[PDB]
């Protein structure tokens, strides 16, 4: 076949469209009395007396009832001529052929772009062409000098009779002749597999079907037409009246080169005419017909190529649904073209509800398409359709609208097959529509990534513009991967929102992307943190765009919604050698602001301790601007941080400790004094960054060292003011001996008070005033308790008069309370240095 085949279907071709079924003489038919038994030509029912009046056509002469007239199925004009050609009467018969010769000449004339177009879909020439359609003219003219043909009918089986049982069987009669087929008794099912023979010389005697139930019941029947018989047919039919019959029919004529089947044949004529329709005239592009919209898919072509098949199908038998059935399976041929996934979407929608009281696969089963041939075509389009979705980025650019269409349709073709597994082939499917596409877009996804890593800087540099010396390919990949998914979640999942709580196109680029990135960049880092050849500000720059894609597009996943991110586990190392490397900045700040303080003068505190407070400030900024997610590694950080800080201040006191005794001296009276107010200018924003780093809510080690330090400091202003303090010992002892000399001279109450003090009161009124104005409160009251010792160190060492010395000392101790300002009352009387005092003086104090 093929090439014989071919030319036998182009011959039935011309033939059935040279005189179609669409132009029939109507019958004539006028009341009729029948005066012997005959019978209905269509159900048989029986014609006699006036009381069973029938209908008589005045040229075929077929006889049926008034109810029947419409229910025929036989050219009036062809029966006419068979009639005549079984009698005679040529006269008539010549008469007749020349009407059908002008019938014809009326159809060429009209429509001859068919002919011709049958002539191009079969590559035949002109000359040929015209001599065999002058062949099948004339055969036209024969329908019944050259035919008779033996018949071999095999009732195989039926299907969904209609009763709670039946005993069903099978009546066939051809003209006179009438057999039947043994009775299965209780079975809707059967199976007879009789086999019949039977002489068809005539023309309209039809092969008669009819199953019955064991007068009887009428189950249905199929009136088989002898214009559409070709060698050995295998084929289902619907009971006319209820389910279906498979019959086996074998014919023979005369000269059947080994004629096929009209099925055969149809699909032969629709393969071709699609072919050519498609590849040779429209290049390649399959133009998709019109519409709108009930019997759309009922619909292939134009008023051209759709007479064609249809006229084919109709003058020989062929069912709707075959060719249906095989335009679909010729559509997948060229399901990736624009346009066709949709018509094939509908087209296999609605051979899904021509099968949805028998079951639905069974039912399917009797389609004489193909019981396994259809299915097995399903599978190959399917499996073909994930692979075509497994690269739809490639595909099915977000560029042109259209095949964003055939993207959205094709994903509805792929829900429509599935949807045809579950309604119609029946069984459960584990290949549910949702979770197939999403797999196959990972699929793509995956594909996509590796894509932009092989070629990373050949589309950066292209469009905006892996390493151990150089981090630039990692944020050229960040890039890209940016905009891989913000395509996805701008043009891809508006198209495909047939799943909208299973497939959101977005998401799931998304979730991909940053796990692949994330093995990778992790792996990347554990190579890096045992080389380490890049700058430590480079890292902290992939720290932060690693973070922002991370929260950009990861963090709200549902799989990522649930803490914690697991980024910051790869650059905790890299931001630990930033700390380092910081720290030592921080101190070689330190160093280099110390000597602007000291070079300027040190002009209530001055600029040294703001400047290496913002130096600080400077720094954690860089931390909390990180805003990590992981708790163990930010407080790691603050850990490391802690040291730094610590280090920083103590290397401050430990300089300022290192000169504090040598301005100390009888010349510069301020600059001591502002240096120990630059301490505790240390002492009070350590607090206001304690809390900065969290308060008590930081972590136990990192709160327990800045308290420590806390401790530390307090301990050198202490320190610093007792060397202070140490700078004014002579001339106390001056003041002490002087008035030491006066202690001897009273001699016999409220007045030698003065005269007493007079020396120190210079001390008390000169300094304590000067102190007062720049100095802190903490400072003051350190160089207090400091001076105060010492001064009731140095009255116990040099040296009416009882008194005296007693009031003097009330005197000097309010002194040092100044009212309200300096020390409290409740320390001095509990001092411990008074009460020394008092106990050296009660020796004396006798008189
Ligand atoms: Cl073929
Ligand atoms: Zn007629
Ligand atoms: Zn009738």
């Amino acid at each position: 076949n093929n090439e014989e085949l071919k030319n036998h279907v182009y011959k039935k071709t011309l033939q059935a469209l040279i005189y179609p079924i669409s132009c029939t003489t109507p019958h004539n038919f006028e009341v009729w009395t029948a005066t012997t038994p005959t019978y209905c030509y269509e159900c048989e029912g029986l014609l006699w007396g006036i009381a069973r009046q029938g209908m008589r056509c005045t040229e075929c002469g077929v006889k049926c009832h008034e109810k029947c007239q419409d229910l025929l199925n036989a050219d009036c004009l062809q029966r006419a001529a068979e009639k005549s050609s079984k009698h005679g009467a040529e006269d008539r018969t010549q008469n007749i052929i020349m009407v059908l010769k002008d019938r014809m000449k009326i159809r060429e004339r009209n429509k001859p772009e068919i002919f011709e177009l049958i002539q191009e879909v079969f590559a035949v020439t002109k000359s040929a062409h015209t001599q065999q359609m002058k062949a099948v003219k004339q055969s036209v003219l024969d329908g019944t000098s050259k035919w008779s043909a033996k018949i071999s009918i095999t009732v195989v089986c039926a299907q969904g009779l209609q009763a709670g049982s039946s005993d069903p069987y099978v009546t066939v009669q051809v003209g006179k002749t009438k057999k039947r087929t043994k009775t299965i008794y209780g079975n809707l099912n059967p199976v007879w597999e009789e086999n019949f023979h039977f002489e068809c010389h005539n023309s309209s005697d039809r092969i008669k079907v009819r199953v019955w139930d064991e007068s009887d019941d009428f189950l249905g029947q199929t009136i088989i037409e002898v214009r559409t018989l070709s060698g050995e047919m295998d084929v289902w039919y619907n009971l006319d009246k209820s389910g279906a019959i498979r019959l086996h029919i074998s014919v023979e004529i005369k000269g059947e080169e080994k004629v096929a089947p009209y099925h055969v044949q149809y699909t032969c004529l629709h393969e071709n005419l699609f072919h050519f329709v498609t590849d040779v005239q429209n290049n390649g592009v399959v133009k998709i017909p019109d519409a709108k919209g009930d019997d759309a898919w009922k619909v292939y072509y134009d008023e051209t190529a759709q007479e064609i098949v249809d006229e084919f199908a109709m003058r020989y038998g062929v069912e709707s649904i075959y060719q249906a059935m095989t335009h679909f399976a010729c559509l997948s041929s060229k399901y990736m073209c624009p346009g066709v996934p949709a018509v094939m979407s509908t087209l296999l929608a609605n051979i899904n509800a021509y099968y949805a009281n028998v079951s639905a696969s069974d039912r399917f089963a009797a389609s004489n398409f193909g019981k396994e041939r259809f299915v097995k075509l399903l599978d190959q389009l399917h499996n073909s359709l994930r692979i075509d979705l497994s690269m739809y980025r490639n595909n099915f650019p977000a560029s042109s609208p259209e095949r964003l269409q055939d993207l959205k349709s094709t994903v509805d073709l792929l829900t429509s097959i599935t949807f045809f597994r579950m309604k119609v082939q029946e069984l459960q499917s584990p290949p549910r529509a949702s979770q197939v596409v999403k797999d196959c877009v990972k699929a793509c996804l995956n594909s996509t990534y590796e894509y932009i890593f092989n070629n990373c800087h050949e589309l950066y540099g292209r469009e905006y513009q892996p390493s151990i010396k150089n981090l630039d390919f990692w944020s050229k990949l960040i890039t890209l991967i940016v905009s891989i998914i913000e395509e996805d979640k701008n043009s891809y999942t508006p198209c495909l929102n047939q799943f909208p709580q299973e497939l959101n196109v977005g998401k799931i680029s998304a979730e991909v992307m940053w796990s692949l990135f994330a093995q990778d960049m992790k792996y990347a880092m554990e190579e890096h943190d045992k080389h380490r050849l890049c700058k430590s500000a480079d890292y902290m720059n992939l720290h932060f765009k690693v973070k922002w894609l991370y929260n950009e597009y990861v963090a709200e996943l549902p799989t990522f919604k649930d803490r914690v991110p697991e980024y910051p586990a790869w650059f905790e190392p890299f931001v630990i050698q930033w700390l380092d490397e910081n720290e030592e900045v921080s101190r070689d700040f330190l160093h280099g602001a110390l000597e602007r303080d000291k070079k300027d003068g040190f002009q209530l505190f001055s600029c040294s301790v703001v400047d290496v407070f913002s130096q600080l400030n400077q720094s954690f900024e860089i931390i909390k601007k990180l805003e990590c997610p992981d708790p163990q590694i930010v407080g790691h950080y603050m850990r490391r941080f802690a040291k730094t800080i610590s280090n920083v201040l103590l290397q401050y006191a430990d300089i300022v400790s290192k000169d504090f005794a040598s301005y100390c001296s009888k010349e510069k009276e301020k600059v001591p004094c502002i240096l120990m107010n630059n301490t505790q200018q240390l002492r009070v924003q350590l607090e206001k960054m304690f809390e900065a780093m969290g308060g008590k809510e930081l972590d136990a080690e990192a709160s327990g060292t800045l308290k420590e330090l806390q401790v530390k400091l307090n301990n050198v202003l202490d320190e610093l003011s007792h060397v202070f303090a140490t700078s004014f010992q002579p001339h106390i002892e001056e003041c002490v001996r002087q008035m030491g000399d006066i202690l001897s001279q009273v001699k016999g109450v409220a007045q030698d008070a003065d005269n007493v003090l007079q020396p120190i009161m210079d001390l008390l009124d000169s300094n304590l005033t000067l102190f007062a104005k720049i100095c802190e409160k903490t400072v003051l009251k350190r160089v207090l308790k400091e001076l105060w010792k010492l001064v009731m160190n140095t009255m116990e060492r040099t040296i009416k008069q009882c008194a005296v010395v007693e009031l003097a000392l009330d005197t000097i101790k309010q002194y040092f309370h100044a009212g309200g300002v300096g020390l409290k009352k409740t320390f001095l009387e509990k001092s411990p240095d008074l009460q020394s005092l008092r106990y050296a003086l009660s020796l004396y104090t006798q008189a």
